């Protein structure tokens, strides 16, 4: 079967960094007679960002498409999506097998660079293909790249397997292989690789007999596999693909991070957004984890606002932005205070200060940051994206500029939570097992335990 003409790579979250576009566009523009497609999810997407986001991609012939509106998004990839810092690579492990099972063609990951176009024409004897290739390392295992042709059963039988695999995360058990890596590498990326990524796929394919009894998790042993499933038919290094020795791979869903407009959410939505999430696990699983739901609930960074105008609304609490009137004009920051009174906040001199202690100023690398905005008026997306990371960091010197945050600690929130699933009789009959080590709730889990 024909591998689709389409290269799809993923991005979730926030936009696009700059050097991803950098590197898709060059595939794109490489390999013409494919179409290139990024795939996004509007549902947690910052929607201004995006927009323009999308008007560039669309400016450079690149395809933008939605995992919602291509029906490609799971339930259970939407609930990780839906986390307050969801794992991105978790999420991108499981759509790139939705999306070719959908739509065929080629996965990539951003961080692959193009050496030569594709053929025009791929044909795989058994509708799969991988790469031996990864990350600058030959005869090995990886996800990163991924043909199939559309509605391919090895890749159906994988998305299948990867929800399955992804819904029973909280029982990965860190033994072999992943003892270790737990130790060295931390429980994240351990799990990460074991559940979803390429530890995942090893014992998938092992299972599948597309690798056989010589195969091994630190040595694939291409050489001695059916390698009809490769590129090219072939363990020898294939063409397309490029690393630079000094950046092998970006690791770019390690760090655990907000998904976009957390901190601008009410307590409410955010609280409601954690029972649903909640509610899933325990339908599904059995397992009702507290302590993450509300470790994750008690942190509030600044609120912020970039507008035009000030607004008939305010937000207590909070940064409000206001963009120059003409490319020449100067920004203007206030501190919303508690009483929803606007606080002028001195933006320092860029120019005139050349103390350390001026240097480190917050409000100096805030104006530094505005300062190198191309057009204020018309600020790009990814201006926007760092303009905002630096609101909701922001922490003045000055205490009557300095957002107060004041938020409920986690073991309230995690009796709130508690109240609020077990007083839903048909769920807390579904719960098997409640994991907290709050003082206050151990004892509440040990009564419904005896309950059952
Ligand atoms: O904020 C983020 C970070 C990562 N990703 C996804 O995670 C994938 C894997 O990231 P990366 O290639 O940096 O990881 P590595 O290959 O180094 O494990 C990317 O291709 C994206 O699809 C994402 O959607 N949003
Ligand atoms: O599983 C997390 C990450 O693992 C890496 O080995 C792959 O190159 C990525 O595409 C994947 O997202
Ligand atoms: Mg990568």
């Amino acid at each position: 079967a024909q591998i689709d003409k389409k290269i799809h790579f993923i991005w979730v979250g926030h936009i696009m960094p700059q050097k991803n576009i950098q590197v898709v566009s060059e595939w794109a523009e490489k390999n013409p007679g494919y179409e290139t497609i990024i795939w996004v999810d509007k549902k947690i997407a910052p929607a201004k960002e995006l927009d323009l986001f999308i008007l560039d991609m669309k400016s450079k012939g690149i395809t933008v498409k939605d995992i919602n509106e291509e029906g490609v998004c799971r339930d259970s990839i939407r609930h990780e999506l839906d986390q307050e810092s969801p794992n991105y690579g978790m999420v991108s492990d499981m759509l790139r097998l939705n999306i070719l099972a959908a739509e065929g063609g080629i996965y990539l990951d951003s961080d692959i660079l193009c050496s030569a176009p594709f053929p025009d024409e791929i044909y795989a004897p058994f509708g799969f293909l991988l790469s031996p290739w990864s990350q600058g390392a030959n005869n090995t295992l990886c996800n990163d790249i991924i043909l199939c042709s559309k509605g391919n059963q090895i890749i159906q039988q994988l998305a299948d397997a990867i929800e399955q695999s992804y819904i029973a995360r909280d029982s990965f058990e860190f033994t072999h292989e992943y003892a270790s890596m737990k130790e060295t590498k931390g429980e994240r990326i351990a799990k990460t690789l074991g559940v979803t990524g390429p530890g995942f796929l090893f014992h998938q394919l092992k299972k599948m007999g597309i690798l056989n009894d010589k195969s091994e998790m630190e040595a694939i042993h291409w050489e001695l596999q059916d390698q009809r499933y490769l590129i090219d038919g072939s363990v020898k290094e294939p063409d397309y693909f490029y690393v630079p020795q000094n950046n092998t791979n970006d690791a770019s869903w390690v760090p655990s991070i907000k998904r976009p407009g957390i901190e601008n959410m009410s307590f409410q939505e955010r609280l409601e957004n954690a029972v649903q999430l909640i509610a899933f696990d325990i339908q599904k699983t059995g397992l009702f984890n507290l302590d993450h739901y509300a470790n994750e609930l008690k942190v509030k960074q600044n609120s912020w606002c970039i507008a035009a105008e000030t607004s008939p609304e305010l937000k207590p609490d909070s940064y409000l932005l206001i963009r120059p009137r003409d490319k020449t004009g100067e920004w203007t920051l206030y501190y919303v205070d508690e009483d929803k009174k606007l606080n002028p906040v001195t933006l320092p001199v860029i120019k005139g200060a050349i103390k350390l202690s001026e240097v480190s100023d917050p409000l100096r690398k805030f104006h530094t940051l505005l300062s190198q905005v191309s057009d204020p008026v018309n600020p790009t997306a990814h201006e926007l994206k760092q303009i905002g990371r630096a609101l909701i960091e922001l922490k003045p010197r000055q205490d009557e500029w300095h957002c107060k945050n004041k938020w409920s600690g986690a073991e309230e929130i995690a009796q709130e939570l508690w109240q609020r699933i077990t007083s839903n009789e048909t769920l807390r009959a579904q719960i098997k097992q409640c994991f907290t080590q709050f003082e206050s709730l151990k004892p509440r889990v040990a009564e419904l335990g005896l309950e059952h």
